[PDB]
């Protein structure tokens, strides 16, 4: 459960959902690698 992942719209497209799609794999990523 992402709390603060990135969040689109409603607009989205396979850009904007694309970007926060990576962006919450990079902030579920370093939610469990608070390494610094």
């Amino acid at each position: 459960y992402p709390i603060k992942p990135e969040a689109p719209g409603e607009d989205a497209s396979p850009e904007e959902l694309n970007r926060y799609y990576a962006s919450l794999r990079h902030y579920l990523n370093l939610v469990t690698r608070q390494r610094y």
